[PDB]
């Protein structure tokens, strides 16, 4: 059976139209509501569909990003419509049912590591899409590894889930119980209200980490325990960090205790570049953090700058340098670095 609805599109004129799909099954469930799959009669292409109930009195803070957002690395808001005493908002997405949790997991239960080319590559892309979010003001406060979608046919990379995204703002507080407990910040643990964008790439830095490890580096038991895995390897935090943080709640049990050496905790193979690249992401101070940009012009990315480079099934590797001022917003000058000349 067909379908058909009067949806604006995401990222066009403010224009609604009707739009037809068939061939919807359920694929999610939230707090949120529900997520179908179906395919455009038009297209034929296939979209998810995020069924969130809203309250007229209030915007939906997910469809105001979805609206600014215009990424490669980010998933496309395709159209969005209300269905039926309630009302639900309905979020037409690109559908890839490919992740990176999937594509991990198929491999720790083999066993063996993702090759490092394959790991290198959705970093990076990760940090782009950052990068560009960043830009705006906006958090994602959800980043992990299922929300990480991926075509393998191209390794492209697109970041999902905006439905924990917020546009922070300076002087305004922001809830702390956020975030994946394996990928949470350690600021957030601390109950900090008044935190920054950077709490993603300390998520980020726990994607890297189990990509390398072959399972997540700190799991929790609880939203306290969280900590105490990240001190069992970054030791415990020196006062002046702990300031850093701004914690709404001030002190736990723990005893002082000194760090691992980075070197022990992964693995003998482990790239030093890849390591490397973890201590930067992975710090307690956030402002000692590297940014998205910083990020991607690190020496763990520098194959992927290789004109030579390709994927391992021989085809070419996606657009990586197709940069916008709007992403070189952070940093310009290190457009001299991401961008390759033989790239320009
Ligand atoms: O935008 C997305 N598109 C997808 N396409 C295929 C698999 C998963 C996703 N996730 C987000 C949609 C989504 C967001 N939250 C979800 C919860 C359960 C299932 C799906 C979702
Ligand atoms: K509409």
């Amino acid at each position: 059976k067909v379908t058909t609805v009067v949806a604006t599109p995401g990222q066009g004129p403010d224009r609604p139209q009707e739009v037809s799909y068939t061939d919807t099954k359920v694929i999610g469930n939230g707090s949120f509501g529900v997520v179908y799959q179906a395919k455009l009669c038009d297209s034929g292409e296939l979209v998810a569909i995020k069924k969130v109930l809203q309250d007229k009195r209030f915007k939906n803070r997910e469809l105001q990003i979805m609206r600014k957002l215009d990424h490669c690395n980010i998933v496309r808001l395709r159209y969005f419509f209300y269905s039926s005493d309630e009302v639900y908002l309905n979020l037409v997405l690109d559908y890839v049912p490919e992740t990176v949790y999937r594509v991990a997991r198929h491999y720790s239960r083999a066993k063996q590591t993702l090759p490092v080319i394959y790991v290198k590559l959705y970093m990076y892309q990760l940090f782009r899409s950052l990068a560009y979010i960043h830009s705006f003001g906006i958090c994602h406060r959800d980043i992990k590894p299922q929300n990480l979608l991926l075509d393998p046919d191209t390794a492209v990379l697109k970041l999902c889930d905006f439905g924990s995204a917020k546009q922070l703002v300076r002087g305004e507080p922001n809830v702390s119980y956020i975030c994946s407990r394996y990928y949470r910040a350690p600021e957030l643990i601390f109950g900090a209200t008044d935190y920054t964008s950077s709490i993603d790439v300390w998520s980020a830095g726990c994607v890297l980490a189990e990509l390398l490890l072959g399972q997540p580096i700190f799991p929790g038991d609880s939203g306290v325990d969280q900590l105490v895995e990240i001190i069992k390897v970054l030791g415990t935090p020196t006062r002046e960090q702990i300031r850093e943080m701004n914690p709404n709640y001030t002190e736990f049990k723990f005893p002082q205790i000194k760090a691992h050496p980075w070197t022990k905790v992964f693995r003998p193979r482990t790239p030093p570049e890849a390591i490397a690249l973890c201590s930067r992401l992975l710090e307690y101070t956030p402002t000692a953090r590297l940014t998205p940009l910083e990020a991607c012009a690190h020496s763990f990315f520098d194959e992927l700058r290789d004109p030579n480079v390709k994927l391992p099934n021989g085809r070419d590797t996606p657009a990586l340098f197709n940069f916008t001022t709007q992403e070189l917003s952070s940093n310009p000058p290190l457009a001299t670095i991401l961008i390759p000349p033989h790239a320009r």
